[PDB]
């Protein structure tokens, strides 16, 4: 699939078709239009029909769905959809805790699963589940898993508990080799401060970027994101050592060795010109 | 077994039989009489006495037992006194391993096991042990794993390295579908902002209560567990917002999906009138 | 193999054989000469050249060798080296990823081999790693796996994914009882201060020692590994009310019991006199 760097992904629920176009103008790296847990289920067909209808008056619009899982009535209808419009890129499979839950979302919609790790059992079968064919890259539901956990969110316990399944998440992204996965949803919408602070712990991490839920969240996500001043200040000289071609040295009273070098010239080139 | 919440289970030694009174006196959730590392070794069989002659004597009193694990001499004789008495309710499962260990605890004593995880060992075959048929719910032996890894007790390293192990109590419980389990003993008796502390940090992160081996310790463990005004009068009115349906609303500047709202009716339910 | 303690691993690369006297000199528990990462592809074979030379001009040091990995042209040569010289006394295999190449390692040089877990893949084999024949002990590649992680080394944030790795070398060694661990490299040549507290997090988690680049780095890590003044008289007064042969009892408030009172008596022995 790509392996590129999505570093937003807003989520827009289908019950609100005109919030949909202001998804796409906020300048996020993807737009989610959501049929599950943020539409109703008496709505969640009318909701199926204002997505179609924006798909097709939207040719040139390019969107992520999160679907219904098949636990759901509406699952085929719903896989249906993201099959039959181009528009549609990839899917979200919410609840996911299998590999073969992950490979019918894939060949029934044609299209890159992202799988939602949001329960224990899904963190359990994780292995399984990253490198089932179809997957793309992985996303998690920070809420739903202090949910299927009992956990107090927002806590300092809570979130070592998270820190543990974000991990998984890690852990796993590297060894399927998968795309580069995004962190759950910040939810204090206009809390810019604490915003920044869990994307830059995101990034810090290994992360690509965020679950976003409101367009006011891409710009400080997408902010926070690039290198600052001093970062690509410090990979240059530490690029600049290494040209001589020697195989350790200092930069910051620092040691730098092989892996270093290759953390500073990784930074380089991710963000701005390579070489 | 029993699915209740235990938020509190104070350990007495069996050495000390005048102070098991004291102990269910105490209004601790449930009360362990212990044979095993509270007991020295010359005293074991007359500690064993003491408890037979309490339980005789005391048909009405419900109590937990910890046996001595099974390369204890004692331990047939320790069975053998969980599985004779009515009062017996449940046995500590001391330094378990396997399964097979917890199996045999199960249909020996006929009584429900509660595995303590002390031990490297323990935690690797957590998956077997969890799952064993007799389990009721997982306890922590913060000390026994400490000495086990040879961990700095109360320090930083230390308790990241038990946060793990936590992890595994906590992810293991709702796999295997256990009653919730049970954060290690807090040893400084009478230091209660530490103790509310790691109460509140134990709930935070899906225990349901903490082993305890003072009565002094039964009350702020039972007041730190309850919600407070807050939390309570969060969910009110999470739970208000969400009546007519809809599917996503904000409440305190945060948004609130099906995920917050199923937390909010949990905590407004499993801690007082639910509706 | 040996089951005792290294406090200190000190790096020196087989470019600068000048340099290998001084490491020994050092007093370092142990001295690393290297042929991987820090020495680069142009002068490996001249570097192997003046590792042998050193060996063989003298016949009383005793070194380990960090090698290529199976995947690089020289991996036979230096397991040669390993094999033909009694001063190599073990061998660092670098990227292992999997229990075979330690039994290659381990085998085809006859000497004891450290794995250093440098990625994700080696972390997910890490059972079959630790358990594999030939191991002594394991050793962690924090700046490596901080590469392999796009993780930013010195952040809050890849400070707990490395948790999480180092958890894993933990709980490994015990379950394949293996010589204690040594944490990874601490850079900041200078700054002692910051030295000091990497070293005392590695002992408070159960880590032996760390893997070190600069000669003086030595001596702060050996003064910060001994246990201080407090923590020796509280183990004295621990052992001391338990002479008598109490099973619980109280020391600095604390409620002491069997594996508290070994923590105490470990610790006086395993630094000073014992019984
Ligand atoms: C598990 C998860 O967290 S994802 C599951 C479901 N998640 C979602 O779909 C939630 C996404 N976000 C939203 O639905 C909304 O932000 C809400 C309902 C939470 C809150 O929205 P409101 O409080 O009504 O919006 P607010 O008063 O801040 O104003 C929002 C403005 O931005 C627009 N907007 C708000 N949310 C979105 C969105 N998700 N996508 C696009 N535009 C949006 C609105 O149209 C409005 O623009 P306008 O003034 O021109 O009409
Ligand atoms: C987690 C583990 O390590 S498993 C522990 C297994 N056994 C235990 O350690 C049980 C818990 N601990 C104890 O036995 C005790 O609390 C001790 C030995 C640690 C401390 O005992 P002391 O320092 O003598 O207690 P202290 O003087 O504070 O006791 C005050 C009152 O509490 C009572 N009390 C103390 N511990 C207990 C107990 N476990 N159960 C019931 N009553 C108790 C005393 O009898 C006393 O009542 P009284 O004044 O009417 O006589
Ligand atoms: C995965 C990895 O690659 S982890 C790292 C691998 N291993 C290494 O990094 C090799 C170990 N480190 C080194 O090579 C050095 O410490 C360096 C290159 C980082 C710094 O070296 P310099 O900046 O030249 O040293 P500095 O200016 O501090 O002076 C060093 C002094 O101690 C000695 N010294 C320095 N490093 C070492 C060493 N590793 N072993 C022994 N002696 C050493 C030097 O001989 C010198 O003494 P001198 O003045 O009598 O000649």
């Amino acid at each position: 699939m790509n392996r590129q760097i999505v570093r937003s992904a807003l989520f827009v629920p289908a019950t609100r078709p005109e919030r949909i176009p202001k998804a796409l103008a906020s300048g996020a790296d993807r737009v989610i239009v959501d049929l599950e847990d943020a539409v109703e289920e008496g709505l969640k067909v009318e909701a199926r029909a204002n997505l179609r209808r924006f798909l097709v008056d939207t040719p040139e619009a390019r969107v992520l769905v999160r679907i219904n899982a098949a636990e759901h009535p509406g699952h085929a209808d719903d896989l249906a959809l993201c099959r039959d419009h181009a528009g549609v890129i990839g899917l979200l499979l919410p609840k996911v805790e299998s590999a073969a839950q992950v490979r019918h979302a894939a060949v029934a919609s044609g299209k890159p699963v992202w799988p939602i790790v949001e329960s224990a059992r899904g963190l359990a079968a994780l292995g399984e589940i990253a490198a089932a064919a179809g997957v793309e890259r992985l996303s998690f539901g920070s809420l739903d898993l202090a949910l299927d956990l009992d956990l107090n969110s927002g806590s300092n316990a809570a979130e070592q508990i998270l820190g543990h399944a974000r991990y998984a998440l890690l852990l796993q992204t590297r060894l399927a080799g998968l795309a580069p996965p995004l962190d759950g949803v910040y939810p204090a919408i206009q809390n810019r401060a604490g915003l920044v602070e869990a994307v830059r712990f995101a990034r810090d991490m290994g992360f690509g970027g965020l679950l976003c839920i409101h367009p006011s969240q891409v710009e400080p996500i997408h902010q926070t994101l690039m290198p600052s001043p001093a970062e690509l200040e410090w990979a240059r000289r530490v690029a600049e050592a290494g040209a001589s071609g020697a195989g350790v040295f200092v930069v910051d009273g620092e040691m730098v060795d092989a892996p270093v070098l290759g953390r500073a010239r990784r930074l380089l080139e991710r963000a701005g010109e390579g070489g």
